[PDB]
């Protein structure tokens, strides 16, 4: 892992007096930091943006060297409480130094969800660790939401933040600037073109280890097969080839796939706009000293780019409706796109109504703003980048060491925008049939681990989906005992609509229990019967039981699944056991539960 050369360097050589770093798992602290690098411009001043896991972080220090300089962290919080992948390397160095920031001027918007047991711990530890150092924070810590709107949180805090860092430097506020310059590529050979690969020319069609984010393995579909009884909705079990892939995976871990967007989609983004989208083409920096030589493998041709590399589902951020309003040719209709970036007002109000809530994408925002006839190559480099789609592993390695299993929801519903949206990867992973039928993936190792002595006792609470991980726990459970090993009791608490409609893994789930690798099998049919049973009404009644496992066998407790609502009951059925039998107060039942239920014990999304 080489560490570019020193970030202040760069700056110094490149004329920038404000870097701004992004803690970013899914690309929208990324997208975030790109835009107040940008907005450094139009202030007087000069900004890039920097992936901290590149640099060593100690040359902060150096930065004061510059004359009227900022640092900016943009810092989502992923996990439980922890930094993003890309920012564990800044954060433990925020722990272990005690270098003197002094004269280093900062300021940090966090990327958090209130939902979230532990809101923007990333944003706040960094805010308060550069202070503690000795550097001067030159506006508040932002608290960003995406439980509300994130997007409003960044308008809110960016409109207040430039005019404060105009204020203490003494500089003064002053027109579309594009990024890359579009080339046209009419001789070029189909060897040297990329085709969706993410990483090297020829990644996918030349396999060579070892296989990552960079470099994802693409996976042989084995099976696809409807779990769910009913057709109410979809839930697919999938198992992905991972022979001679040399990738290893325990139970709990995650598999990221890279999907493809939905051919109809992208062929009729290239109809409205009266694009050829088989032209082949590169957008270069125009930043000739940028690393980020093109927004995404080039060259390629619209159509790939719009099919791999580039989001055309999710709703457009202010900023891509604001560049584009030029593109509308109808007054009325620019003046609308022009105002989705106010901070207030009727046009933040029509942002969050007819975009946001009503979920129209790119395609949809063209059709119903028919004057808007953007040029192909700028919305390209305008709409941000295809992110992978994680999904919770449902295999033990022990048991199926060369496949990896998923238990996926397939997203498909109706939106106020009048369309059908369907989910890029769920829509993809399901038309796959079992040359073979191929999934780029890769393994993100995971701290959510079965006990390391098998004579521990596991409870699993894991309604719906919620089940994936369990599936691999429960196979490598029972894997231990007919390996002569002494297991604890093993308990599942699991939950669906009703026996005969959604009862996920129920052939493979009956023959865990009957065998004994399942001590219980406790289902909660929500709707059965009049009234609603979840799983936390089966934790109540077991309430006796689930405490001797507790404070007598040191159970461990896992919890999996839907993030809003699910874990948060399921936590307070939690509280109130510890309270009855122990016995003690509300307060010391929650400290109880939270040092119980220390990282790798919850698994949850939203
Ligand atoms: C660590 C982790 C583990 C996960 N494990 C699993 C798993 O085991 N199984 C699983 O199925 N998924 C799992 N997910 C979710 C998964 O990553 C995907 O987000 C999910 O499958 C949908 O992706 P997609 O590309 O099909 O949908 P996308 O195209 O990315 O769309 C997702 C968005 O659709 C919107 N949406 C969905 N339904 C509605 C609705 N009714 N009304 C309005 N908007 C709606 C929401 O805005 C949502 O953010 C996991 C996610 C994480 C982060
Ligand atoms: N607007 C949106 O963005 C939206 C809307 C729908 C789904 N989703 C997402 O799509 C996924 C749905 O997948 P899924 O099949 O796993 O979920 P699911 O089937 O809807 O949930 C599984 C089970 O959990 C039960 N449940 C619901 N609320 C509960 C609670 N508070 N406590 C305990 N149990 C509860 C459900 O009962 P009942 O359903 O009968 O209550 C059901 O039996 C989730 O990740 C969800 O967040 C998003
Ligand atoms: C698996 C997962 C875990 C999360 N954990 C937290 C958390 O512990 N605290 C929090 O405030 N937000 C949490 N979030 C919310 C994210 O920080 C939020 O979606 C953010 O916008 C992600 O930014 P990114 O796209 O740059 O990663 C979590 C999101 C996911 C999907």
């Amino acid at each position: 892992p080489v560490k570019e050369s020193s970030f202040v360097e760069k700056m110094k050589k490149t004329g920038r007096n404000i870097i701004v770093f992004y803690g970013s798992q899914t690309g929208t602290a990324e997208e975030f930091a790109n835009r107040l690098s940008k907005d450094a411009h139009r202030y007087g001043m000069r900004g890039m943006s920097a992936d901290p896991e590149e640099y060593d972080l100690a040359d902060l220090s150096s930065l004061p060297e510059i004359d009227k300089s900022l640092v900016v962290f943009c810092m989502a919080t992923y996990g439980e409480g922890d930094p993003t992948d890309n920012a564990q390397d800044f954060y433990d160095w925020l722990q272990e130094t005690d270098v003197d920031l002094t004269g280093v001027k900062f300021a940090v918007f966090g990327l958090g969800n209130k939902t979230y047991e532990h809101f923007n711990a990333m944003g706040k530890y960094v805010d308060q660790r550069l202070e503690q150092l000795g550097a001067q924070r030159i506006f508040e810590l932002g608290l960003g939401d995406d439980d509300g709107n994130l997007e409003e949180d960044f308008i809110t805090w960016r409109e207040q933040f430039w005019p404060a860092v105009c204020e203490f430097f003494g500089v003064e506020a002053t027109s579309s600037i594009r990024q890359y310059e579009l080339v046209v590529h009419e001789d070029m050979d189909v060897a040297k073109v990329y085709t969706g690969e993410m990483g090297r020319l020829k990644s996918y069609e030349n396999q060579k280890p070892p296989f990552d984010a960079k470099n994802p393995f693409l996976a042989a579909v084995t099976a696809n097969r409807k779990l769910n009884q009913g057709t109410e909705r979809h839930l697919m079990h999938l198992e992905l080839d991972i022979s001679d892939s040399k990738i290893r995976y325990e139970s709990g871990d995650h598999v990221a796939v890279y999907p493809a967007n939905d051919s109809a989609l992208v062929n009729q983004i290239g109809e409205i706009l009266g694009a050829d989208l088989d032209v082949i083409m590169s957008l270069n920096n125009l930043d000739e000293e940028s690393n980020k030589k093109h927004p995404f493998p080039c060259p390629t041709t619209y159509r790939t780019a719009l099919t791999y590399y580039l989001d055309i589902t999710n709703p457009p951020r202010t900023n891509v409706l604001y560049e584009l309003a030029q593109y509308a040719s109808e007054p009325s209709e620019q003046e609308h796109l022009h105002k989705m970036a106010s901070s207030s007002g009727e046009g933040k109000e029509l942002y969050l109504s007819w975009v946001v809530e009503a979920r129209r994408h790119i395609l949809a925002i063209l059709q119903d703003y028919p004057s808007l006839r953007p040029p192909i190559d700028h919305l390209c480099e305008l709409l941000p980048r295809l992110q992978a789609r994680y999904y919770s592993i449902a295999s033990s390695s022990k048991v199926h060491p060369n496949s990896v299993h998923i238990c996926a929801v397939a997203v498909e519903y109706e939106a106020k925008s009048g369309r059908v949206n369907k989910g890029v990867a769920t829509s993809w992973l399901r038309a796959k049939e079992p040359g073979r039928a191929l999934v780029p993936m890769f393994v993100r190792k995971s701290q959510f681990r079965l006990p390391f002595k098998s004579t521990t006792p596991v409870i699993m609470v894991g309604p719906g989906t919620g089940i994936a991980p369990f599936m691999g726990f429960i196979q490598e459970r029972a894997w231990l005992r007919e390996q002569g090993k002494e297991v604890g009791e093993t308990l599942l608490y699991y939950g669906c609509r009703r026996s005969d409609e959604d009862y996920l893994y129920r052939e493979e789930l009956a023959r865990f229990h009957k065998d004994g690798a399942l001590t219980q099998l406790n289902v909660a049919f929500s709707r059965e019967q009049a009234h609603k049973v979840y799983v936390q009404h089966l934790l109540k009644r077991d309430r006796e039981h689930l405490w001797k496992l507790i404070h007598e066998g040191g159970a461990h407790i896992y919890v999996c699944g839907d993030a809003r609502n699910m874990a948060k009951d399921v936590q307070n059925t939690f509280y109130d056991i510890v309270a009855e039998f122990g016995p003690m107060e509300h307060t010391q039942a929650v400290d109880y539960v939270k040092k119980l239920m220390t990282k790798g014990r919850y698994s949850l999304w939203s």
